[PDB]
């Protein structure tokens, strides 16, 4: 039972929950790979039993009739067809628990308030699109953002799967040039490549929302244009720097991850897009200022008349903060839900104390919880964390080509 | 071998050096404990042979006559005495290599330029103090700082250890109040209490330099005052915020870690203080802004007329940026060596490239290498790292009290 210390306060806890963390991570006694982004019939029943077990644990119903009754049919279902079907409340419980278990998510204080849209009765590429469009409309909710996951059907051996080919529902275009440089988002060129070679006529500039390459089992993907009315976007302005608006920056309202594999009770859902709301550093610091994304830092510094001829003027730092200020200001002005990295990390600390009492600890990935600016000014920086893998969970998966 | 990616640029390396990791860390395939701050003759023999092989590799005479002679000599001296002695050139190489292997040091581009003072003939605490004064005088060098280490007698059987009780050579006192409060540096309350308990007449200021507590073998510690004129300090001012000077803030020139253990070829040196020069965030962000340290952030933000009622104004981020500006400005003005987090992380990137060429990898602790502000604005942020323990090495050791 690992001893965990907070270095700001001096408080100590023990992670007893770590004792039940199985699917091995990348670290060995001889080397730590904690900073790596991607770490390198009898079975389906084992992962199914334990999931059912914790479901009834939660609702005080272990030592029941319904417990072993539910235990009995799942094995019967796998005995007959080789897989099994989840009860809707199980699917809901599984969805929320997965979020609860995501080591890298700083927003988990909200894990209990999640809207699950059951799309398991899906059968083609146009029905998927309609589900996604319901999701986006509901989640966006005219700027009052609501967490949501849409679960598409469980993958089954033989015959293919549903996959959203975009990493998010809303992504901006990345266009190659006569040279190699990119107008738009350099993160999303692999997909912009495929959007055109499947037959989308490429737009003009830096902020073109991409079409959804949606794919139903076996038969290849098909493109879908998003309704401009559905895609809520926020123009970026600065509260006191009048020229910032002229930079012509925008970002979308809805962070919706569409390439991760949802795994519940040994069942694998290649298509299960979840969505919440942005932490402002995500947009302002990583999306806009990363050298390999929009890379705008220098441009804003020039506008602020900053001395870019010496690193020691801290011009990078100064311009980064103002970019973040603009993001917060613009989203608030547009009445779109957003949280600053101080509020967010403080809620995470609160989440940590909750999970300590409820579950005896919490899987947390330090490098991802600590925000990309002003890290030691937030309370999570001085908090040791234990990282490990619990089920149910979201996992990464291969790109469907 | 572990594959490692730079996400800023797309680079890919493999850390083969990790395979020779002569020791084991806190992580298991079950759980990563990376974020945790604190993670006979036959084995003494194999440790020594390892280091001798290293030394004769470095001078390009592996497997030679002189090499096998030394091996035989060491095996012989461990037989007669249970220990052995380092040659001076072996000691210099071993001290550099210990710096080179230190996973949490961002300053390792410099590892080759280290001044090694051999104090292994030291015989008392009074002599110890003379050796330390010379170290401080040499390393400080009127503001033009030079990297150095002084090596005191090794751990030996039958005799106690030389120890410096102070965690650094220069520390400010931390006096408890009856607000429950601390006046001065809260990180130094315990060592301050020790000093008083050992006869020191305490001051009452916020920046009172502590006396040294030096322990000769099988002796109580002895108190020694540093001459005021040996301790170079830097009053802190801001280039455009003139009220900043009225805060009465100061910091010292010389960062000299004195409580770590140096291990070379199985031999242990419980007292071997080493010093470099500061990276500005150590002072600006950690020492002055940590809520459990000097904690000046709010008072600065208030003086800056920022809105400290709400977090989304990013008052914390703005106050901290200016505190770091003040530090950089002040040291440059005082002509005292200092490096900003941009230059330092940039040179560490070059170090990683050097080390991959030279040794096939580099032990590095992401969470300590990434600066405490502006993390993703530095190139180390997007660099995956492998953390592991190579010897020779600096290790933590328990406090002597
Ligand atoms: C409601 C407010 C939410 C906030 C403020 C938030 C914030 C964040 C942030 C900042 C990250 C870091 C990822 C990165 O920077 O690359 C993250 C990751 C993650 N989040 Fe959340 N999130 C929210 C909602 C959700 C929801 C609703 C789910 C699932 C139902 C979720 C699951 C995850 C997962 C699985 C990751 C890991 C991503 C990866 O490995 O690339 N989060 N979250
Ligand atoms: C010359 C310029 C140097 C710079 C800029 C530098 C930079 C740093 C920084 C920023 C840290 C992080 C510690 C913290 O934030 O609390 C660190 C740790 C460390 N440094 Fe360096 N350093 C320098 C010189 C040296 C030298 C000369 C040695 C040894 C010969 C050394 C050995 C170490 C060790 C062992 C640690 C980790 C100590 C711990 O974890 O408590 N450094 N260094
Ligand atoms: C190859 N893909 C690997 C990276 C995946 C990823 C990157 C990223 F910057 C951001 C995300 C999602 C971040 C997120 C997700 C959600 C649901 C809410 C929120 N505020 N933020 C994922
Ligand atoms: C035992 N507790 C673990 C952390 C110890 C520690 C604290 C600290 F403030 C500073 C350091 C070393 C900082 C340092 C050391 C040196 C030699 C140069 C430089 N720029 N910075 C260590
Ligand atoms: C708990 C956490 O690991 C701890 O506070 C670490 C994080 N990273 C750090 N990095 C550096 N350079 N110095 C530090 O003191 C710390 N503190
Ligand atoms: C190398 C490093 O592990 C990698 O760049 C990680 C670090 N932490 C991160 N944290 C978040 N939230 N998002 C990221 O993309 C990264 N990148
Ligand atoms: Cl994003
Ligand atoms: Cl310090
Ligand atoms: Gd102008
Ligand atoms: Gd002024
Ligand atoms: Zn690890």
């Amino acid at each position: 039972f690992p001893r965990v210390k907070n270095w700001e306060v001096g408080s100590i806890t023990y992670d007893t929950l770590s004792a039940q963390a199985q699917q091995d991570g990348p670290c060995t006694p001889r080397r730590c790979l904690g900073s790596l982004v991607f770490p390198r019939p009898e079975q389906l029943l084992s992962q199914a039993r334990d999931f059912i077990n914790q479901y009834y644990s939660s609702i005080k119903r272990s030592g029941s009739q319904a417990h072993e009754q539910r235990l009995q049919e799942v094995e019967a279902e796998v005995a007959a067809t080789g897989t099994y079907q989840l009860r809707e409340s199980e699917l809901v419980f599984g969805a929320k628990q997965a979020w609860r278990n995501a080591p890298r998510c700083v927003g988990r204080i909200q894990w209990g308030k999640l809207q699950v849209f059951d799309a398991r009765d899906c059968r083609s590429a146009q029905e998927m699109f309609t589900y996604i469009c319901n999701h986006i409309k509901y989640a966006t909710n005219r700027g009052n953002l609501r967490s949501a996951i849409t679960v598409f059907p469980q993958r089954c051996p033989g015959r293919g799967d549903f996959r959203i080919w975009n990493s998010q529902l809303v992504r901006y275009a990345g266009y190659r040039q006569q040279d190699g440089s990119v107008r738009g988002d350099p993160a999303n060129v692999e997909i912009t490549e495929l959007c055109i070679q499947h037959g989308w006529t490429p737009g003009n500039g830096r902020f073109d929302v991409l079409p959804l390459l949606l794919q139903a089992p076996d038969e290849p993907p098909e493109l879908f244009l998003l309704p401009p009315e559905l895609v809520l976007e926020v123009p970026l302005e600065h509260p006191t720097l009048e020229w910032f608006a002229a930079l012509g920056l925008r970002w979308y309202a809805l962070p919706a991850v569409s390439n991760m594999l949802l795994e519940i009770g040994g069942l694998e859902f290649p298509a299960a897009p979840f969505s919440g709301w942005y932490m402002s550093t995500e947009i302002g610091t990583r999306n806009l200022c990363d050298p390999h994304r929009y890379n705008i830092l220098e441009d804003v510094a020039v506008c602020m008349d900053l001395d870019t001829r010496t690193t020691s003027s801290l011009w990078k730092d100064k311009a980064a903060v103002e970019i973040n200020v603009a993001v917060l200001h613009s989203y608030q002005l547009a009445k779109v839900t957003i949280v600053d990295h101080h509020a967010a990390t403080a809620s995470f600390m609160k989440h940590l104390e909750n999970e300590q009492k409820a579950r005896g600890g919490c899987p947390a990935d330090w490098a991802w919880i600590v925000p990309p600016i002003s890290g030691s000014l937030t309370p999570v920086f001085h908090q040791e964390m234990v990282n490990y893998f619990l089920s149910p969970a979201f996992r990464y998966q291969p790109d469907p080509w």
